[PDB]
């Protein structure tokens, strides 16, 4: 991001406001830790599950208009958005409830894969020009590990 | 682009190579000249149709792995790419011809719209961060005037 945002404290909580209802509560519970442990084993940082609004990483559902004047845009297209590190809406990420949400092998999108890119953004990772990486803005399907050099190097120029 | 690439002669030719069966012959030359004349208008230069290897800005349609080596996916993802301003390849246009090539509201990506976009590229612009100009790296159909300012100050910046 501009100017390097970056997080300046390890334990970065997370909050679900909401849940679909393309998946269980807790397959989505267990997709989102998942996608933390991505990033935990290569940050100096660790991710708290919390239930409270003053959480760093504030997560939600939503369709079309949802708050923050950036509205999604129905089926396909917008998959979901996150904001860079910083206070309030800085950090968040929101996911497209048009989309319709599953787990790999699903037919829909996989909201680990999808919430993986999205946490990238919320550490301060901005897109990759290697198509083969993470934070590569178009997201296509894979079943193998979703980190690459690319946005390894990026989050260790961030923290070390 | 980080070196800010263009064109260094002010009458750009260009062969349209080969053709998709989507539309009419007729229509996609048609289609290709007038989102030339998109940016014929708002800068030095001209935009000569020839039938020639050796023009400036070649376009082809492709699919898969296709002579650039930045391989397509079948239907959706990737539309089509362009290279910077410069010798052979450089300055080129390929369209993924996995995708239905039309016009106007309906099925399909209007190849006005995605050419108009791609021969911004082939003239030395990057994408816009701005969700509502041509240049934005996502499609939506609109029937309005595609030129936005952020992509007009684009080419002055490099040509005006
Ligand atoms: C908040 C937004 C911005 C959001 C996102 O990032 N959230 O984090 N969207 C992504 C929208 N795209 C971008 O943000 C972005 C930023 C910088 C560069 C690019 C870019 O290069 N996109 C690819 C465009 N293609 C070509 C191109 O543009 N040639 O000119 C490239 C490959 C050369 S394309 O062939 O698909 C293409 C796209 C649009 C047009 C076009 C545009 C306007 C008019 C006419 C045509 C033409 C070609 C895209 S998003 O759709 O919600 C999204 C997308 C992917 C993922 C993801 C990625 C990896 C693994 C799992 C999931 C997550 C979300
Ligand atoms: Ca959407
Ligand atoms: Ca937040
Ligand atoms: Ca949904
Ligand atoms: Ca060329
Ligand atoms: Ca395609
Ligand atoms: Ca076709
Ligand atoms: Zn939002
Ligand atoms: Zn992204
Ligand atoms: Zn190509
Ligand atoms: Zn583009």
């Amino acid at each position: 991001f501009e100017g390097d945002l970056k997080w300046h404290h390890h334990n970065i909580t997370y909050w679900i406001q909401n849940y679909s209802e393309d998946l269980p509560r807790a397959v989505i519970d267990d997709a989102f830790a998942r996608a933390f442990a991505l990033w935990s084993a290569v940050t100096p940082l660790t991710f708290t599950r919390v239930y409270s609004r003053d959480a760093d990483i504030v997560i939600q559902f939503g369709v079309a208009e949802h708050g923050d004047g950036y509205p999604f845009d129905g089926k396909d297209g917008l998959l979901a958005h996150a904001f860079p590190p910083g206070p309030g809406i800085q950090g968040d990420a929101h996911f497209d409830d048009d989309e319709l949400w599953s787990l790999g092998k699903g037919q829909g999108y996989s909201l680990f894969l999808v919430a993986a890119h999205q946490f990238g953004h919320a550490l301060g990772l901005d897109h990759s020009s290697v198509p083969e990486a993470l934070m590569y803005p178009m997201y296509r399907f894979t079943e193998g590990p979703p980190l690459h050099k690319d946005d390894v190097n990026g989050i260790r120029h961030l923290y070390g």
